[PDB]
DNA sequence: CCATGCGCTGAC
DNA sequence: GTCAGCGCATGG
C-alpha cells in the first residue's frame, strides 16, 4: 500500500460487508475513516479479521435485521463472483450465490448512506449480453443515487499484476456531487522479481516435473506483462509457468492445478509456486499483516481479495469532491 | 477438511 | 488461430 498525507476522509464513516480480509477497511482507514460495523461469515476469515482488527465480525448477512445497522456515510461491498466468473458456468441472478445484491439493496433503502461502493470482476459488465449490469444501475437510480462504474486494471496503478475488475460508484442526489473522476494511469516500475523472498525461504515449494516443456526463451529485459515460458501436463490452469521479468497472473480461491492458486514462476533455475507472504505483496499488503497459520486458508483468501492499493487511490478522490462546497 | 486433473468461455 | 480465468468436480 501507499501512505496519505491528506486525510481526506477524517470524521466520515463505514461499514465493511462480506469482510474476508478487511481490504477494504485497511485502504479506507489510511485516509482517516472510522469502521463501525463488520460482516463475513466464514469461521477462518473471521479468525485473521480478528487477529489483525481484534474484533470478530457478525455472520450471515441474509438474517440480519436491517434495522440494527449502525448509521453510517459510507457502505462498502466485495460481493461473490462465482455467479458471474468467466471461469464458471455463468447462472448469475438464478444462482443461489448471485442474489446477494438484493439484501444490499435492502440495508441501502432503510439507512441512506451518502456513498456506495462496490467491486466485482470484469465477465460482470458483459455478462447476459450487458442486462446484469443494467438491473444494478436501474436499481441504484430507483432507490435515488447517480451511478458510476469502470474496469481497471492493476498493472496501470502501480503493483504488477494482471487483475481487471469493475468497480462501481455511487452518490446520493441531494449532495449534487458533479466532479467525480478515476485515477489517471501511470507506468509500472516494480516487476515480480523485485516481491519475492530468499531462496532459503522457499525451497519446499520447488517443484522438479519431468514432462516439463520449455517452449519460450528467458527474456532480458522488464515488460508491464505476462511472458509464458513453459508447460507441465496438458497446460491448463495450475500448469503454466511464467516468467518473473513481468508480471503476475491473477491470483485465484479455488483454482486447481501443480501450481494452485498461485501459478509457477521460473526462480533461480528451478520452478515453483508463490508464498503467502509473497501473495501478500502482490495485493499490496504490508509485511506486518498477520496471515492465517493454515496456509491452504491463506491461499483462498488471497485470491478472493481485494489489491489494497487501487481502493487507496479511488477513495481520495471520493474524498476530493465530497469536500467541494464553494459558495 | 485437503490436492490435483480438468475442459469450457471470452475477448482478441 | 492464440491465451488467460476472485472456478468445477472427484478422490482419500
Ligand atoms: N451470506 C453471507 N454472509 C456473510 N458473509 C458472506 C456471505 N456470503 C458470502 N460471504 C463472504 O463473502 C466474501 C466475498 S469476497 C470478500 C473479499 C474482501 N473484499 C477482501 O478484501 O477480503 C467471502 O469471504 C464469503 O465468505
Amino acid at each position: 500500500m501507499i501512505e496519505i498525507k491528506d486525510k481526506q476522509l477524517t470524521g466520515l464513516r463505514f461499514i465493511d460487508l462480506f469482510a474476508g480480509l478487511g481490504g477494504f477497511r485497511l485502504a479506507l482507514e489510511s485516509c482517516g475513516a472510522e469502521c463501525v460495523y463488520s460482516n463475513e461469515w466464514d469461521k477462518y476469515a473471521q479468525e485473521v479479521y480478528e487477529m489483525n482488527f481484534g474484533e470478530k465480525p457478525e455472520g450471515d448477512i441474509t438474517q440480519v435485521n436491517e434495522k440494527t445497522i449502525p448509521d453510517h456515510d459510507i457502505l462498502c461491498a466485495g460481493f461473490p463472483c462465482q455467479a458471474f466468473s468467466i471461469s464458471g458456468k455463468q447462472k448469475g441472478f438464478e444462482d443461489s450465490r448471485g442474489t446477494l445484491f438484493f439484501d444490499i439493496a435492502r440495508i441501502v433503502r432503510e439507512k441512506k448512506p451518502k456513498v456506495v461502493f462496490m467491486e466485482n470482476v470484469k465477465n460482470f459488465a458483459s455478462h447476459d449480453n450487458g442486462n446484469t449490469l443494467e438491473v444494478v444501475k436501474n436499481t441504484m437510480n430507483e432507490l435515488d443515487y447517480s451511478f458510476h462504474a469502470k474496469v481497471l486494471n492493476a498493472l496501470d496503478y502501480g503493483i504488477p499484476q494482471k487483475r481487471e475488475r469493475i468497480y462501481m460508484i455511487c452518490f446520493r442526489n441531494d449532495l449534487n456531487i458533479q466532479n467525480f473522476q478515476f485515477p489517471k494511469p501511470f507506468e509500472l516500475n516494480t516487476f515480480v522479481k523485485d516481491l519475492l523472498l530468499p531462496d532459503s525461504e522457499v525451497e519446499h515449494l520447488v517443484i522438479d516435473r519431468k514432462d516439463l516443456v520449455m517452449t519460450n526463451q528467458e527474456i532480458e529485459q522488464t515488460t508491464p506483462k505476462t511472458v509464458r515460458l513453459g508447460i507441465v501436463g496438458k497446460g491448463g490452469q495450475g500448469e503454466r509457468i511464467y516468467s518473473t521479468r513481468g508480471i503476475a497472473i491473477t491470483l485465484s480461491a479455488y483454482g486447481g492445478g501443480i501450481f494452485a492458486k498461485t501459478g509457477g514462476y521460473l526462480v533461480n533455475g528451478k520452478t515453483r509456486k508463490l508464498h503467502p507472504r509473497e501473495c501478500a505483496r502482490v495485493m499490496g499488503y504490508p509485511d506486518s499483516y498477520k496471515v492465517h497459520p493454515s496456509t491452504s486458508q491463506a491461499y483462498k483468501q488471497f485470491g478472493n481479495s481485494v489489491v489494497i492499493n487501487v481502493l487507496q487511490y479511488i477513495a481520495y478522490n471520493i474524498g476530493s469532491s465530497l469536500n467541494f462546497k464553494p459558495y
